[PDB]
Parts: structure tokens; sequence; C-alpha cells
């Protein structure tokens, strides 16, 4: 079984993130030996959601403003339409995603989460999947939208919905290990 | 002031629409003498939301499947991130908006509601505003995004947020009268 001991992943979330899109990948990554930190726009706690109902609050380990991608081997971008619509316009979240591309570090994204990638200018020429509502936005941004349980372009790992999470986790672990 | 007597407006909404972006314009049009029909994807009731909480239920006058634009002088597209994300993929909602473009009928859209126009191919070469989170999607789809309280491009009337509603209402009434 692949070990990710020593690996640190940053999950980028604002209030309204799909809770399982963080906790599923977080548990799979922790089971393999990695550390996962939660970064948000504000300090304190960030609220996850189960579909259209608010769910549990999670302790924020750090802010986008304060984060350095030197400290992380990869980014996790959970969906949640509310979180995804909010986070995509945040300059420091965009900067983290841009720095990950420049540094050839994995970015795992799921559901509505690729809006951050569109707005950071990062989907042009890349193949990814997403929740189908984002298909037009990704294609209009220059992306190559495909319908796959888990898409991979280099170290860009993408999935469309919560049911994809098990395969998403397995592929993200393979890509993080290299 | 301006009478809209004899005019009929279809508001296209799904569950999770921003309630005031329906009720505010609806009252203004009705005060002006117009009739406002609430159309949804499903019969019965459609759930309005107040920001991030579901709110009151509204009677559905007709479904997108059954609707003809022959019976409406204009479309009203309230926002709400949940509604706007859902409604954009429904071909029958896209059809109603395309028929509006083809028949030179006003379309008033606010906040997140322009996602449907993007997916219907209707923002190409158009000038419009929106909630800023859609800026990149509107520009990537060939639109010209502007930051105005109420933007107008022909009969396309667009606003950004609930505080724009009074001006949105006043402009819509003007465009509807012609």
């Amino acid at each position: 079984t692949q070990s990710l001991h020593g690996k640190v992943v940053a999950a980028l979330v604002t209030d309204g993130f799909e809770q399982v899109e963080l906790t599923g990948p977080k548990k799979a990554l922790e089971d393999a030996g990695a550390t996962v930190r939660i970064l948000s726009d504000k300090a304190g706690e960030v609220r996850g959601w189960n579909h259209h109902q608010p769910a549990e609050a999670f302790r924020v380990d750090g802010t986008f403003e304060d984060a350095s991608l030197d400290d992380y081997d990869a980014l996790l971008l959970p969906g949640g339409v509310i979180n995804s619509d909010q986070i995509r316009s945040l300059a420091k979240a965009q900067e983290l995603a841009i720095r990950a591309e420049q540094a050839s570090k994995p970015v795992a994204v799921i559901c509505h989460g690729a809006w951050l990638l569109i707005s950071a200018g990062l989907v042009q020429g890349r193949t990814l999947t997403s929740w189908p509502s984002l298909k037009d936005d990704i294609n209009n941004a220059g992306g190559h939208w495909v319908d796959q349980e888990v898409a991979v372009d280099g170290k860009l790992v993408s999935s469309r919905k919560p049911e994809d999470i098990p395969a998403f986790n397995r592929r993200f672990i393979e890509i993080l290990a290299g």
C-alpha cells in the first residue's frame, strides 16, 4: 500500500464547501500517512455543507494570506457551489494555485472547485473534468472538458461529484507519490 | 409614470433562487400594471432562498417544458448561486432565453443569473454586468463584462446584486415599455 508519509496537502476552502469533498480525501490521504492542513480566507473555523444544508465547522490551520506553498506538496480544492463561487475571486487562493503550477505540484479538484482554476488562468490547454454545470465555463476558458470519473493532465487531478471520491482518492495518492 | 398594462413577464427560477431578486422586481412590474408568472422546472412550488438559507415557497404557474414565449413579453432571471447553477443546464430554460433573443424580447438578469445566458450561447458580443464572481465566465464566453448598477445592451438588462434592484426595476420598466 502506497505510503505518503512526509507529504503535506493544503485544502483550500471557504464557508459552503462540500464537506465530504474535504473529509473523504482528507481521510484517505491521512490513512496513507500524509498530513492535511485546512487553509481558508479567514482564521478560526470554516463551515462545510452536506449538499444544501450547513454541516460541521472545521478548524482553520492557516489563511491564504499567510500560506507559503513551500510548506505543501499539493493542493486539494473541494467543491460546494457556495465555496467554489466565493473562493475563485480570492487573489491569494489564485496565487497558491498559480504557484502550484509553476512548481509542478499536484492540484486535486472536484465538482464546482475548478472555478478557482479558471479564474487563476490555469485551465487553458488543460484537460479536466468537473460537475457538468462547469463544463461551459471550463470550455470557454480554454480548457478541454472531459467526462471521466477521474481525469489527469500531468499533476492536475479532477473529479465530478462525491460518488467519484474513492477513485479520486486513489488517483491523487498515485500522483502525489510519483 | 409608465404603465406596463397588458405586458406579461415570465420569471424563470429553480429551487435556491434569491428570493428578493424575484419578489422585488415582481412587485415593481405589478405596480406598473404588468403580470408576472413564475416558471420552474417542476410543477407545484419553488423554494426561494435568503442568501444561504431556504426561505418561502412560491406557486409555480407553469413549467419550462410547457411554456411558450408567445405568451410572454420578457424574461426575468433572478439569481441565487444554487438556482443559477442548476438552471443553466436545462435545455428548456435555454430555449426560452434563445427564443427571447430571436424575438427581440427583453431579458432582465441579476447577480448570478447570467450563467443560463452563457450556457445558451447568448452572452456572445453582449455587454452585461453580474455578481463579480461571474466576470471571468462572462468574458470567457465572449461577453464584455462591465461593473454597472444596471447595464443595458439592446433589450438585455443586467444588475449585480440585491442593492441594485430599485434601479434594475426602473430600467426594466423602461425597456419593457419601449
